[PDB]
């Protein structure tokens, strides 16, 4: 059969959720995509000469929160690079993800969004290393120039496939 993947986009209110998922989905920058505004897809791709479905869930920021992690297989984690706040934020929510899943073995993508900006207040080498103290992969975005953006979905799952083997 086709394999499937669900991937779960987290993060602070504002840091480019929707943007990255709906410039994946539509190829199309939002400028105001609605805060509320909870978005999932079923899309097949293909990734490595594999065919498979993609589960996308962009998350607005209790019990239905619990019920996507539980669900979920995958998380990219996004900051924004000119939100501090955001990139703190990232491992409180993965420990609130390793929590609801009852697992230390989450598979996960740190996502830095937002790189077209000139106002940068997260230092790169301490996003490198938080992804380091994690073991999971670091990816640079820009939902509004699409740099990353594919990058960032495709490499998550593939740590997922890995997580698969393991
Ligand atoms: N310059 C720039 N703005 C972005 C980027 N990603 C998102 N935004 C803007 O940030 C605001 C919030 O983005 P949104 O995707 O709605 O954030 P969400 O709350 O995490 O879903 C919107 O005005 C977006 O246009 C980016 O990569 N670059
Ligand atoms: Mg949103
Ligand atoms: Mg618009």
């Amino acid at each position: 059969g086709m394999t499937e993947y669900k991937l779960v986009v987290v993060g602070a209110g504002g840091v480019g959720k929707s943007a990255l998922t709906i410039q994946l989905i539509q190829n199309h920058f939002v400028d105001e995509y609605d805060p509320t505004i909870e978005d999932s897809y079923r899309k097949q791709v293909v990734i490595d000469g594999e065919t498979c479905l993609l589960d996308i869930l962009d998350t607005a920021g209790s019990a239905m929160r619990d019920q996507y992690m539980r669900t979920g297989e995958g998380f990219l984690c996004v900051f924004a690079i000119n939100n501090s706040k955001s990139f703190a934020d990232i491992n409180l929510y993965r420990e609130q993800i390793k929590r609801v899943k009852d697992s230390d073995d989450v598979p996960m993508v740190l996502v830095g969004n937002k790189c077209d900006l000139p106002t940068r207040t997260v230092d790169t080498k301490q996003a490198h290393e938080l992804a380091k103290s994690y073991g999971i992969p670091f990816i640079e975005t820009s939902a509004k120039t699409r740099q990353g953006v594919e990058d960032a979905f495709y490499t998550l799952v593939r740590e997922i496939r890995q997580y698969r083997m393991k």
